[PDB]
């Protein structure tokens, strides 16, 4: 029993950490084979970057200093060719997530992990994460059997708290530059799907209160779901929710009047799985995976 | 910016985590140099857990009954003994991959990760704490038992916590990695329950004094109080009674914000009696009491928003 927000074990990607020193800048990199990733703004970006040799980036693993023999740039990230391909370097790939998708974040300051926690990637493309100057080029990723998938690496704080990033070829989620401009965050929604999975789990866990005998239509719940900044349900969304719909008993358009009714008459003092918020953070897979105890 | 329930990273626990066999239970073990501790109820069937004798059960047992297993490699065990609830398997092989480390044993209201397993592997990081009524709320599943609870400040991990049941209600209970259970809970399936549980005073304070720090201040009020008379309102609400001590620990939070630690005090008395009215804090419709006044300096930045 219990319903935690569950980080993936980010020992893999600890060991490709590094810190990256740019004349007076300083963050995070990450170290996979003889390569370091890291944000380009560490340095007309093609023009800054001609001026620069490969010993102005300094690159530290540990305690050691790793030696920096080309560069490049693939969109919005930097790739430093260094002398040593990194021992530790795990299985992996790098995947692009869509909005409403999961990953854990190893925050990190200069090259050195502090902590792990699990995030969704919103609606409106940022991460309401947690990141203090000297965060950027921490990582987010999944954990699929033994490979890391890389899906995003930290490039900014928005002037709401929320942050901006890319993926790990370099291209940004959200219509976001990497520079000192007016940016903001687009209106946020909720993601209908995860808040399905997350009443599935409670009902999983014992909570059943919100249960009721009714069912409805997906237009007509669509209709309701969009006066509350809910993002649309799909019937992709309806088969991704089949399985917990088979073991709850409970059909996921019976669920969905479960969530209309929260939605026009609130919780009334009552919690579910110890939130007095609908939460849509745990996708359908977080769901089936935390009550299945999916190890790697 | 953000403030977000942050676990350390598990990689130094990664590395010392084995699976524990004994005849048919299977659970999790924490290998570290050429020991791996375990829960003693390894040694138990299902009948033998209303009243076990473990000294008697444990004579029974030669070395070569524990297996255990390391990756996809087996250790072997050359010895073993037993320290209160915790039984400690000697191996032939030091872990390569012992990290430098502690045995600590918590008090409630402290908060630690967890790196819950299941057959010896890791499968997810989570954070959290120790409950007043000595249980924590964790997510665990049957195989977990063994799963540990620690903390890495600097390159140190201290070990505080050894899963070992689940309560009726949901709720976990465990041993410091010296065997010892933390609240009066055995391991026997006797009828045990939690007692009434109650809300972590300080820390609901010092995530209050977290969320100033992020720019947010709707909930003050021009207001002060005694510390008596704060106690006498929060055991209303099963708040836990908040000490001098625990005003001392919150004093560094208060010369940041500017905020008197009996000023935050009465902003928490207010909030108690109207609650949030579709407000929220730091992304929150509830008070919350899993963050530290250690936490909370740990991840919140020096300089107030
Ligand atoms: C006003 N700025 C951001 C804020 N607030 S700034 O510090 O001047 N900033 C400008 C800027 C512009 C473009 C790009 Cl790609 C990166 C950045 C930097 C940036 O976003 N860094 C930060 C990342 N993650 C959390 C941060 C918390 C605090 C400070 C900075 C953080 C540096
Ligand atoms: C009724 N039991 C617990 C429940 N429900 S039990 O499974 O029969 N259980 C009895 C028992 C008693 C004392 C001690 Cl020290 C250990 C145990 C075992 C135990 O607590 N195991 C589990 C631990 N952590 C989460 C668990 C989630 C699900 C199942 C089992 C879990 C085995
Ligand atoms: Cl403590």
């Amino acid at each position: 029993s219990g319903f935690r927000k569950m980080a993936f074990p980010s020992g893999k990607v600890e060991g490709c950490m590094v810190q990256v020193t740019c004349g007076t800048t300083t963050l995070n990199g990450l170290w996979l084979d003889d390569v370091v990733y890291c944000p380009r703004h560490v340095i007309n970006y093609e023009d800054l970057l001609i001026r620069k040799s490969n010993h102005n980036f300094l690159v530290q693993a540990g305690n050691v200093q790793l030696r920096v023999i080309g560069h490049s740039m693939q969109n919005c990230v930097l790739k430093l060719k260094v002398d040593t391909a990194n021992p530790k370097t795990p299985k992996y790939k790098f995947v692009r997530i869509q909005p409403g998708q999961t990953f854990s974040v190893l925050a990190c300051y200069n090259g050195s992990p502090s902590g792990v926690y699990q995030c969704a990637m919103r609606p409106n493309f940022t991460i309401k994460g947690s990141f203090l100057n000297g965060s950027c080029g921490s990582v987010g990723f999944n954990i699929d059997y033994d490979c890391v998938s890389f899906c995003y690496m930290h490039h900014m704080e928005l002037p709401t708290g929320v942050h901006a990033g890319t993926d790990l070829e370099g291209n940004f989620y959200g219509p976001f530059v990497d520079r000192q401009t007016a940016q903001a965050a687009g209106t946020d929604t909720t993601i209908t799907v995860n808040v399905l999975a997350w009443l599935y789990a409670a009902v999983i866990n014992g909570d059943r209160w919100f249960l009721n005998r009714f069912t409805t239509t997906l237009n007509d719940f669509n209709l309701v779901a969009m006066k509350y900044n809910y993002e649309p349900l799909t019937q992709d969304h309806v088969d991704i929710l089949g399985p917990l719909s088979a073991q709850t008993g409970i059909a996921v358009l019976d669920m969905c009047a479960s969530l209309k009714e929260l939605l026009q008459n609130g919780m009334n003092g009552r919690t579910i799985l110890g939130s007095a918020l609908l939460e849509d953070e745990f996708t359908p897979f977080d769901v089936v995976r935390q009550c299945s105890g999916v190890t790697f």
